[PDB]
RNA sequence: ACGAGAACUAGUAAUAAUUGUCAUUUGCAU
């Protein structure tokens, strides 16, 4: 519930990563999921399952 | 025909000699 944990931001610190080979690459259609599916006109690319 | 008249307070040598504008202190928490 926010206790602070501003303050605590910086006593938690995180790397980047190391890097992404393309073999994991691939393009993703945006699916608007409601009760009826709708698709977004661009694409995302995305990392592979 | 003046207790007068002559007569460079002159010559030699400097501000020198050893010293550092240094000693610590994250362009930092989203």
């Amino acid at each position: 519930n926010n206790e602070k944990n501003k303050d605590i931001y910086s006593k938690i610190k995180v790397s980047d990563s190391k890097p992404i080979d393309e073999s994991n690459l691939a393009i993703y259609q945006k699916i608007d999921i409601n009760k009826s599916e709708k698709s977004m006109p661009l694409y995302r690319e995305c990392i592979d399952v």
